[PDB]
Order: structure tokens, then sequence, then C-alpha cells
């Protein structure tokens, strides 16, 4: 299975769409994961059954609290993996996302906590984007900065 | 899929049994991968169909050369992963094999080659077993020391 974990990739794709300011719709998942329209619909309904998302009136997709927690954790592993691959392993930049897209599905939280120490409390991926879920991971808390 | 890559796990199980000097039999896979007798027997039949193994006249399994090259590459990834996990990431030794068991299925050859440099030309896993396939990786040559 090229996606490694299909469910986690539907979750991470919906999260991507949210960071991008794009409406999370099935058609976007089909495009980005190279799956047919009906396959996406069936996977999505199975995830709804599983309590990972809701399919709204207008057909837009919404992560549930359960689905959102899991999406965050995958994206956290993804960006920690990219940090590792660039900062420590020295994998060229143009190859790190593809690699991280596999590793995000197999990294334990224990490794993530080690990576947070080894990488010196990283807060962003190599590509500038914030790493989510660090509070839930147990390594950080959030302060407010007033502008 | 808890095996991450089922075929690769069958390959590496068969390979393990050959490292231990025991006979790789359909039965033996079922026990180590906690799989149905039928599931093993079926996957084994399927991998045979795909040029990965041959069932010998006495039922015992032997990897083709295609299958053996793949098993070595998985094992090589496994052991480099375990060395990364202990040496750089600092995950406890008690937990690295189970983590490496997943990561061995998603690591690219490019990452392996970087890991060889980063871990300073490793030749064994953290547990003293030789890393196979480093010549095929392209990073080493072999020489003989006469005893
Ligand atoms: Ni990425
Ligand atoms: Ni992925
Ligand atoms: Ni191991
Ligand atoms: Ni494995």
């Amino acid at each position: 299975n090229e996606l490694v974990d299909t469910t986690e990739m539907y979750l991470r794709t919906i999260y991507d769409l949210e960071e991008e300011g794009v409406t999370p719709l099935r058609a976007r998942i089909a495009e980005r994961l190279d799956q047919s329209g009906p396959t996406v619909s069936q996977t999505v309904s199975r995830m709804e059954r599983d309590g990972l998302l809701r399919v709204a009136g207008d057909r837009h997709l919404e992560l549930t609290e359960k689905g959102r927690a899991l999406a965050i954790a995958v994206m956290r592993k993804h960006r920690l993996a990219e940090r590792l691959l660039v900062d420590v392993i020295g994998l060229p930049w143009e190859e790190v996302h593809a690699e991280a897209c596999r590793w995000e599905h197999v990294m334990s939280e224990d490794v993530e906590r080690r990576l947070v120490k080894v990488l010196n409390n990283p807060t962003t991926s190599p590509f500038g984007n914030p790493i989510p879920g660090l509070v839930e991971l147990g390594v950080a808390s959030e302060n407010l900065y007033f502008q």
C-alpha cells in the first residue's frame, strides 16, 4: 500500500486542506491521493462510520474531535520526521517530504519525544510550517503573546 | 496492516530462519508473524507465484535470487534503522527492534546511504549482527582476512 496507512492519509489530507484555506471536499482527496471518486466516497463513509469525520450538508468534510486529534498526531510525526531527515540525516530537501510521507505512519510517540530533545525543541518543519500537537505529545504548553 | 508490508515481513522471516540455520517452513512463519496457518500457506503460495520463493520438493521454502535480494535490503534497512534509533535518536534498546520492524518497510536506499555516513560506516546492528547488503547498497567492498 503506497499510502502506507490510507486512513491516516485521508486525515492528513483534510488537515492540509485546512492549513491551505481550501474547503475540504472529496474531490480534493481524490486528486491528491490518486484515487477514484467512488473509492474516496467509500473510504470517507467508512471513516464517518468510524467517528473520524462528519460529512456536512454541503458535502464538505469535517474532522471530528477524534479525527482531529489523530490528524494532528500524524502531521506532528510528519514534520518531526522532516526535521530529522534534513537536520540530522542530511537527505536532500527535494526528497524529504516524500520520505516523511511514509515515516509519518510508523513513528511512535516515544520516538517523537526523543526527536523533540535531539532536535533541540523544534517548532517548525524544515519548510517553515508550525509543528502541531506538541502540547498533546506532552513536551510543551502554550503561552499567549499579545501584539 | 500491523506488518506494514506483509510480503517484506515473510521475506525477512524466511531470511531470519536461514540466519539461525533452521528450515523455513510455512508453519514457522505462522508462529513468528502470528498468522493463520491458512494465511501463511496462502501468502507463501502467492509469493511463489511472483518469483520470490520456491517450494522445494520436500515442502521447505527457499528464496529465489529476486526474493533473497529483497530480504537482504529489508534486513539492511532494519539494522541501519536500529543503529539510528540507538545511536542518534537515543531510544532505549529495549524498544528499538519493534520500531525498526516498522521502519524497515518505509526507508529509501537514499536514506540508507546517508545513514551509513551519519553513523560512521556501521557494520553491525546494536545487537552485534552484521548488516547485510552494504555492497549492493553501493557503499562498501569486501576483502578477506586470512585466519
Ligand atoms: Ni511535508
Ligand atoms: Ni503519508
Ligand atoms: Ni531487530
Ligand atoms: Ni517489519
